[PDB]
């Protein structure tokens, strides 16, 4: 009778391990990942996220069966060992998730900073005010997102927020300088 149970335990033990390797393989991104790809992977991650939630009822089901089995302590110590293993995945999923968001914000903020800093007075004049203001809308959107999502991100730190502010203000300054020439 313990066989049918411990077989299910070993089966459940394998799926979580398989799920761990799936997370690492799919969502370990670096600073060479494009914006479009990061966005795609971020919504893909939700599918893995939903499996983890549905696995709670699977673990609880084994927790019950574990109780209704001498060496019952071992049967319960095994399920407990799985719940610890499962929480690690949720913790891992969130870490990978918040890492991808930080990269996404960062990659976007780079596109904006480059764009705005590429402006010269001759290029600026050919632009409509709606187009000028738009580039600064996109700048603050991705700047403020970066300060927010880089916090729990392991790939970025306070020095990267320090620089971001500098790169951001850099463009605000350039913008303010370009406007002061047209008036």
């Amino acid at each position: 009778a313990y066989a049918q149970f411990f077989s299910d335990v070993r089966e459940a033990e394998g799926q979580l391990q398989k799920l761990q390797e799936a997370l690492r393989r799919k969502y370990s991104c670096d600073r060479s990942a494009t914006v479009t790809r990061l966005e795609d992977l971020l919504q893909d991650a939700q599918d893995e996220k939903e499996q983890l939630n549905e696995y709670k009822g699977h673990l609880s089901g084994l927790a019950k069966r574990a109780k209704a089995v001498s060496g019952n302590q071992e049967a319960q110590e095994a399920v407990t060992r799985l719940e610890a293993q499962h929480q690690a995945l949720v913790t891992l999923w969130h870490q990978l998730h918040v890492d991808m968001k930080s990269l996404l914000a960062w990659q976007s903020l780079r596109r904006d900073v480059q764009l705005i800093r590429s402006w010269s007075l001759a290029t600026f004049r050919t632009l409509k005010p709606e187009e000028q203001r738009q580039a600064l809308h996109s700048l603050e959107l991705h700047y403020q997102a970066f300060l927010r999502d880089s916090q729990d991100a392991g790939g970025f730190g306070p020095e990267d927020r320090l620089m971001a502010e500098r790169e951001y203000g850099s463009c605000s300054h350039h913008y303010q300088q370009l406007l002061q020439s047209l008036e």
